[PDB]
């Protein structure tokens, strides 16, 4: 204990310096989630960009394009009229929260 004060030192180097450690080994599974984080976010970017040529690019140039007016009308108006899924979630949202 007296020369082996160089013990609590170890008890130091020991436990003390071993939480050391048990930090950076959360710092992994962080740079895990933030990993993932952009890892899908831009991959779907992409496919929220191919939307947007095939939409409202698509839209314009073939709303210029142009029976075959049967198709234009079942076309971007019942494209919207799909937007029935809201109220099917609207009012769901407003059940479970009584």
């Amino acid at each position: 204990p007296m020369v082996k004060e160089i013990e609590k030192k170890i008890e130091n180097i020991v436990t003390k310096i071993d939480k050391k450690k048990y930090i950076y080994d959360n710092m992994k599974k962080l740079l895990n989630e933030i990993a993932e984080i952009e890892k899908d976010k831009t991959s779907l970017e992409e496919v929220k960009n191919i939307n947007m040529s095939y939409g409202k690019s698509l839209n314009k140039l073939f709303l210029e394009k142009i029976k075959k007016k049967s198709e234009n009308m079942i076309k971007s108006m019942e494209k919207y009229i799909k937007d029935l899924d809201e109220i099917k979630e609207q009012s769901p949202k407003a059940e479970m929260n009584t």
